[PDB]
C-alpha cells in the first residue's frame, strides 16, 4: 500500500487536476486515443474522430474526460478503501465495455505524462512516485475484479 506521505502526494497533485477537470481530462483521452488508435474504437460515439484537430474540438469529449477523472478523484481520495467505488467499475469495464487491463496500463500512462506535460518543472520525482503508486493500486485492484470474471478481453 501507500504510506500516509505517498497519499499526502497524491491528494497534492490531485488539487491541480481539479483546478481544470475537463481540460486534463480531455489531454488524458487524446494522449490515450492517439497513442492506441485500438483504445477509439471500444468507443462507438468516438469513433467518427478522424483527427487529433476533431478531438481537440470535441465538447462530447471533454465531457466524458470531466466523467472519467471525476471517477478516478472519487476513488484516489479513498486512499486505497475503495472496494465499494472501484468494484461497479471493474465490472462495468470488464463485462459491458470489454476493455482490456492493459488498456487500463494505457491510460494510466497517459496521465502520468499529462501531469508533466502541464506542469512542467512542477510534478517533481517524490510527487510522480507517489501517483504511480496510486494508479498502480488502481489497476492492480480492477485486475483482480477481472480475474474472478475470467476476463481478459
Ligand atoms: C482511469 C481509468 C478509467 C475510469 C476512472 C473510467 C471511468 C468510467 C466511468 C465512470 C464511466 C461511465 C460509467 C460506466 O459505464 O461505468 C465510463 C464509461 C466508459 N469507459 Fe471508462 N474509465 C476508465 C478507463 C477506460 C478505458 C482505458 C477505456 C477504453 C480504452 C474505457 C472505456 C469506456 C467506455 C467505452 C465507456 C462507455 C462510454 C459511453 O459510450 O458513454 N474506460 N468509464
Ligand atoms: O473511458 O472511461
Amino acid at each position: 500500500g501507500l504510506s500516509d506521505g505517498e497519499w499526502q502526494q497524491v491528494l497534492n497533485v490531485w488539487g491541480k487536476v481539479e483546478a481544470d477537470i475537463a481540460g486534463h481530462g480531455q489531454e488524458v483521452l487524446i494522449r490515450l486515443f492517439t497513442g492506441h488508435p485500438e483504445t477509439l474504437e471500444k468507443f462507438d460515439k468516438f469513433k467518427h474522430l478522424k483527427t487529433e484537430a476533431e478531438m481537440k474540438a470535441s465538447e462530447d469529449l471533454k465531457k466524458h474526460g470531466t466523467v472519467v477523472l471525476t471517477a478516478l478523484g472519487g476513488i484516489l481520495k479513498k486512499k486505497g478503501h475503495h472496494e465499494a467505488e472501484l468494484k461497479p467499475l471493474a465490472q462495468s469495464h470488464a463485462t459491458k465495455h470489454k476493455i482490456p487491463i492493459k488498456y487500463l496500463e494505457f491510460i494510466s500512462d497517459a496521465i502520468i505524462h499529462v501531469l508533466h506535460s502541464k506542469h512542467p518543472g512542477d510534478f517533481g520525482a517524490d510527487a510522480q512516485g507517489a501517483m504511480t503508486k496510486a494508479l498502480e493500486l488502481f489497476r492492480n485492484d480492477i485486475a483482480a475484479k477481472y480475474k474472478e470474471l475470467g476476463f481478459q478481453g
